[PDB]
């Protein structure tokens, strides 16, 4: 499935995509990003719109 990305961090602002077979192998994806791009935050994620946020 498609899952989304929201990059709420306070310097740094986004939203990625990313093809996965499930949410998990999606989100360890995301996190790598977050991770990389320096925003830490808190995780939320949204099942109706496979949408998890970042919010720093
Ligand atoms: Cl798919
Ligand atoms: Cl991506
Ligand atoms: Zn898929
Ligand atoms: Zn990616």
């Amino acid at each position: 499935m498609t899952y989304k990305l929201i990059l709420n961090g306070k310097t740094r602002k986004g939203v990625l995509t990313v093809e996965a077979v499930d949410a998990a192998t999606a989100e360890k994806h995301f996190k790598q990003h977050a991770n990389d791009l320096g925003v830490d935050g808190e995780w939320t994620y949204d099942d109706a719109t496979k949408t998890f946020t970042v919010t720093e």
